This record gives structure tokens, sequence and C-alpha cells, in this order.
């Protein structure tokens, strides 16, 4: 099973200069809660943006690099390998970046979208998709506080 998790702004922005466009600590805490217990699948630039493997998850990096360059991870060279690893009932989380979200979109079963109601500047976007193909299963407004000073919400869609 393939689930996506991502945070995007009102213009579908996810990144700028190989980095996040904002700081939203409660959303990162949510990401940790959701992805705990699961293999996480990421592109090489997303791994480097994170900087070190995330704890308590199998970190799978899609890259042409040798395995030796990402020893704290499991390297695969093709998304075919991702589908083989992820086939069946056990849930993989695809954690970006734009290239994986776009190319793996037809194979996603679930979308865990943090929607930030703001427009930032940047250079990487989540792919357009027709929301009419999806059911909104859950929605929760994110805490707006001093550390998390946006209007944001945690949405989960499941494919029809
Ligand atoms: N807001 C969010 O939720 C969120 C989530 C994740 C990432 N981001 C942001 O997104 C940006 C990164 O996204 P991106 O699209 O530039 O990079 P990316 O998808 O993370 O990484 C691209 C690299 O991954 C490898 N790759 C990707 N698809 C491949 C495929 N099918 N087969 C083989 N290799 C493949 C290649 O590595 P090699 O060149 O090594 O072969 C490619 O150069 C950063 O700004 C990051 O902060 C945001
Ligand atoms: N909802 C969501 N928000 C994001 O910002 C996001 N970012 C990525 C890629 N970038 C990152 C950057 C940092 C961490 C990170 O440090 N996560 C820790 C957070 C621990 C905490 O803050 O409590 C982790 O253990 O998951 C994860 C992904 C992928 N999916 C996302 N999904």
């Amino acid at each position: 099973m393939i689930s996506f998790i991502f945070a995007m702004d009102a213009n579908r922005l996810i990144g700028k200069d190989n980095d996040l466009p904002w700081h939203l600590p409660n959303d990162l805490a949510y990401f940790k809660k959701i992805t705990s217990g699961h293999s996480i699948i990421m592109g090489r630039k997303t791994f480097e943006s994170i900087g070190r493997p995330l704890p308590n998850r199998k970190n799978i990096v899609v890259t042409s690099a040798p395995d030796s360059e990402f020893q704290g991870c499991t390297v695969v060279s093709s998304l075919k390998d991702v589908l083989d690893i992820c086939s069946g009932p056990e849930e993989c989380f695809v954690i970006g970046g734009a290239q994986l979200y776009t190319d793996l979109f037809p194979y996603a079963d679930r979308l865990y979208m943090t929607k930030i109601h703001h427009e930032f500047e940047g250079d990487r976007h989540f792919p357009e998709f027709d929301e009419s193909n999806w059911k909104l299963v859950s929605s929760e407004q994110g805490t707006k506080d001093e550390k998390n000073p946006y209007d944001y919400e945690f949405l989960m869609y499941e494919k029809k």
C-alpha cells in the first residue's frame, strides 16, 4: 500500500532551494506520528534536505547513487523496486519530493495532506490532481499558536 504524506501551501508549493518554505513544528510532529512504524520512501534530494536518516523508520532512498553513499538508508534505483517492496497490505509512506509525488501519484491509496492557507515563494510543487476523485476521510484544524502561526489543517483523503 502506498500513502503520501506532504505539506503544501495554497499554490501547491512544497519546496524552495532544496528546503521547506516555512517552519511548522506541529506539522513535523504530525509527520513523525503518522510515519512511525513504516518504511518511508524519498528521492535523493529530499533525503539530503532532511540531512540524516529519520529514526524508527526504514529510510528508502530512490537514487542512481551507489549504496555506499547512503549507508544509513536502503537505496533503490527505480520506482519499480519501490512498488515491489511496498506491494500488499503493509503501508509505505512516500515522503517526496516533487518528482516522487508526481510519478507515484497513480499508485497512491491515501493522501495525508497538510494544507497551509498561505502563499510562499518557491520552486517545487505537489502535482495537480482532481479532488473529485477522492473522499475527504478526515480533517482537523492545526493548532494556531506562537510556534505554528499559520492557518493549516491536517487532511486525509482515500482514493475512490
Ligand atoms: N513540503 C513537503 O511536504 C515536502 C516533502 C518532501 C520534500 N519537500 C521538498 O521538495 C524538494 C525536493 O523535491 P525534488 O522533486 O527536487 O527532489 P526529490 O524528488 O526528492 O529527489 C530527486 C532525485 O531523486 C532521485 N529520483 C527521483 N525519482 C527517481 C526515479 N524515478 N528514479 C531514479 N531516481 C529518482 C534522483 O536522484 P539521483 O540524482 O541521485 O539519481 C533525483 O535527482 C525540497 O525542496 C524539499 O524540501 C517538501
Ligand atoms: N506533513 C509533512 N510536512 C513536511 O514538512 C514534510 N516534509 C517532508 C520532507 N522534509 C522533512 C524535514 C524534516 C523532517 C523531520 O525532521 N522529521 C522528524 C520530526 C520530529 C519532530 O519534529 O517531532 C521526524 O522524526 O519525523 C521530516 C521531513 C516530507 N513530508 C512532509 N510531510
